């Protein structure tokens, strides 16, 4: 009998608690499921390639199947009040009598095009709680709620990895965990309890194919990490965020999106890929940070907001926050 | 009823042909098969760590086992292994197998991908191995382009199992509901040209100078812009090599001078898939597959990809 | 392409205690099934380890849930209370792994469970039973519930370890000519079940079939589906009955009644018998309401 | 750790690899079908299609399926020359040039309607090898050629039960060996090796609900195993064949499909049913008879032949076949 991933959060609420949350954990642990099935037959099932969003992004023929499972399981969980996809322009309100408690912002599929190439891709969602009196009603007051909530405010956060193994790791506030799929019984048994990203590693991860778009402190940094006396540095870009900050936060070191030329206010989104690693990262006992501090503290003013981050290692992102100043 | 590789590869020999090529192939489909089932449960079985190389050991355990029960083997040689190993006499077939039967074992435990690389030779036409003397006096008279197949495993979100015979490049994806490798990329093409490079630039350091010179013309160039991707597995960097083009670079180091990846089951395996799809694949003096072996774990430091992605890198080398 | 789950039909159903049992249940069966598959391989056969195996799961995930106070195994003599702060309000009585002879065999096997609910507990009937269900572990592997609305027929998708919804509103026919007995056992029969069988056979009128695996929960899910009958009688040695009343007859029979048939002991329905003991015994005869009638005309003469 | 695969295990039987070809085939068709069976009930397979086969059954849509299947492995195998299904009329002759030796019998799916309420089935297979200087280049050949067979001239047959578990029994004519898929690598894995069929066993397998219609020896028969003094008798009828002769060999007893006052030539097939289950019945110890002897030892005269079976322990079926005598 392996301790499962609902038997945990079971036991982590009080005693005869609500509920909600699992039910909601239900939702993404189906979901999870479902796209890592599409996922491993994608090939035979002619789901490679793209079709023929809000952030500009062509999207791949998974992107559309990962949105639909996300929303079908959280909207029939009877614990999500609002969902707001990376797939999808407006916020979505669940019906009145369907109506739950929970605000929850999704990348139902990140990585997209490293699929056909079997490069590895991840889900990520951060779980904001409804303000204590409020009531949302529209898509107008859902707007309205977000522009008034932060990253310290989420109760929970998660991603799951699709790879030769199928990972899900979380937080609640009270540390991280990882948990692995057994396919023979579908479920989500602990594997990775009390993850711990060490406070140094020499390991760097940024796309170095943008150099020459990057702030002068930034290519000072990474020129240093390559060419110091001291201490010799590692580096890994699979390209998949989620990939990158699975290994970053079991093996340490840090992960970089950068300010570009181009995206002057970064690449990656702030409620559903920045905020939800942000607080994994800093509950695994690691920094998270972006323009001006901490990536949880920042305010919220658009669903589609981005920001870009440095991650990882206390230390690894101090060093990298010292060329900076 | 979808196309195996077993049918393909059936197909692909001559009329009443030997079958030795058959068997062969399934040992090897089976023992990918058993290592993806460890690597995807290694987890909850104990085999990754947390709190190394328990995945290496059994990976190396499966192939042999398959490999020499198949009858089509006389010699096998593992990365995990010092010595090459004999096939019993009357269990003996025609080829050499050379692999590495788990390539990224340092990525398990964070769930990054990882491979199992295979290349064929058949003993040569008046040649009888019959220790491991006679295999090393065999290996030094043999190259790369006398090599009759190659192959790889993709352990990822899917399973890909890319192979040739000498005529083209194709790619299968396991199906997990039956077992078997199904065709899903056939003639796979690598494009002449495409703006991804794929190289640990944590070594920049000890790099010889002229590579230095390549990589920084890639980032600071007027034309065109350059995408960097390394996952550190050199399965999976390959892999989205051929599929999506690009450049993947093994360069000598200040410490490795001879290089890091190893000539018999890393290097040429990957070379001959690498050209079959229309690539090209160098080292330190041309073609992988020309250079002469002189010893099992002999090494090389490597530039495949894209022709002209090569080709650009091996005019910086140009002094 | 995102098929309705055992879970969200669930939730569905209700106005989360039923919600939290049912995924116990699941996982449980889940493991189960995951060790049956594979008993070959991993010398749990024989050629039962099952039973303890089966046992052990359902406790576990069931005492886990928060739902449960008290829970009864075909396999334990005495009920188990689940501790104080971890509490619930079902009760529950389960057969966790049944046919478990059948196994080395591969004939099918399932698992049968039955749910009160509290407001000691010396007698109950099946009449109070809130819900009950059980899986057939076959060459696909269904669960077959009923919360006293209908019966409802999931099949595992084991590509994502959730129970799809395949054969809703399950209605058990009620005529076809379908029997299932061990007529082995001929000799040691009552008259009048005797003179039953023979009708069965030798009528002018209607040409019966008999099938009888030996597993009742494949049997039962045979007859539930197909239509038909399905008898354990009164033997010459357990003049009781094979059947175990709490963890057997009376979840099956809430079953059978709610998907439209007939369910009675020795003395009418089976819902109705007083709990006395938690390993007593009954006879059955379950099925198509018609054929259980047919049956029991010859044993009111 | 690396356990013993079929295809090892026939590999290690031969001494050409036309045997192993042919088993990697019907593996794969086996694990085709045991992949459908699975998920039948959310793919839609269950029932039957909608508008009769040669033997007059109307068929269920994973009987079509399986006939699909086993024919386009075995076809592209390079290991046969003639195939015969349940399923088709004809009998199908492979191209030239990709032309083997064996002719191969099938019953791609036993037991259709049972799988709707989820009771096991089976596909069943023999093997004959073309005869010495034969040469079948045409449906008129191949239903000459059969005309002049035995069972006694099979060289291989089988059978994969689809229950919780998958098993896949065979022989070559020196004992019986049976294995079980492991879903997590999809190989079949020896788990059942020299089986050996009980020379008597209490368990008798037929269906009771055709008594009316038996001749009356075999009615005494079974009224003897209900009524006799000394020995207690167990009815199974799972209504699977090949569930029900898997039971049969593993557990021992007798499994019956008698004379009908209907089907006065039988209901089992003799090349795809009733001929491979008694070669595998013989090689486990037991015996296998028809209504006149050996089913072995009789000749094929047309390739969807019925006969009745009388299949199991030897001693059970030497009682049977007693009051047959008298
Ligand atoms: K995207
Ligand atoms: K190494
Ligand atoms: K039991
Ligand atoms: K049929
Ligand atoms: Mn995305
Ligand atoms: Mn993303
Ligand atoms: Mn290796
Ligand atoms: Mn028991
Ligand atoms: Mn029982
Ligand atoms: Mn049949």
């Amino acid at each position: 009998t392996p301790t499962t991933l609902t038997q945990y959060i079971i036991k982590s609420q009080p005693p005869h608690s609500r509920g909600d949350f699992t039910l909601l954990m239900m939702a993404i642990q189906t979901s999870v499921k479902v796209i890592e099935k599409n996922i491993r037959r994608a090939g035979m099932k002619g789901m490679l390639g793209y079709i023929a969003n809000a952030t500009g992004d062509h999207q791949a023929k998974l992107d559309v199947i990962s949105n639909i499972a996300f929303k079908a399981y959280l909207l029939s969980s009877t614990s999500v009040c609002v969902l707001g996809s990376e797939e999808e322009e407006q916020m979505i309100i669940a019906e009145s009598g369907r109506r739950g408690d929970y605000l929850i912002f999704f990348d139902p599929l990140d990585g997209s095009s490293n699929i056909d190439a079997n490069v590895s891709v991840g889900s990520i969602w951060g779980v904001w709680r409804l303000p204590k009196d409020t009531t949302i009603n529209s898509v107008e007051d859902a707007n309205a709620v977000i522009r008034m909530l932060k990253g310290t405010d989420m109760v929970s956060a998660g991603y799951a990895v699709y790879g030769s193994a199928t990972n899900l790791v979380l937080t609640s506030g009270h540390g991280v965990d990882g948990f692995t799929l057994d396919p023979n019984i579908g479920e989500f048994i602990l594997t990775h309890p009390h993850i711990s990203i060490p406070k140094k590693r020499s390991i760097y991860s940024v796309n170095e194919g943008n150099y020459g778009k990057w702030e002068p402190w930034f290519k000072e940094y990474i020129d240093y990490l390559k060419m110091n006396k001291t201490t010799r540095y590692s580096a890994r870009y699979i390209g998949s965020m989620v990939g990158d900050i699975h290994r970053t936060l079991l093996y340490g070191g840090i992960f970089c999106y950068p300010k570009d030329a181009n995206q002057v206010e970064g690449k990656l989104r702030l409620l559903y890929e920045a905020a939800p690693m942000a607080m994994i990262v800093e509950q695994a006992g690691g920094k998270a940070v972006g323009s001006n501090g901490r990536i949880l503290e920042q305010s919220i003013t658009r669903l589609h907001q981005r920001t870009p981050v440095y991650f990882g290692s206390r230390q690894e992102v101090d060093l990298c926050m010292a060329f900076r100043d």
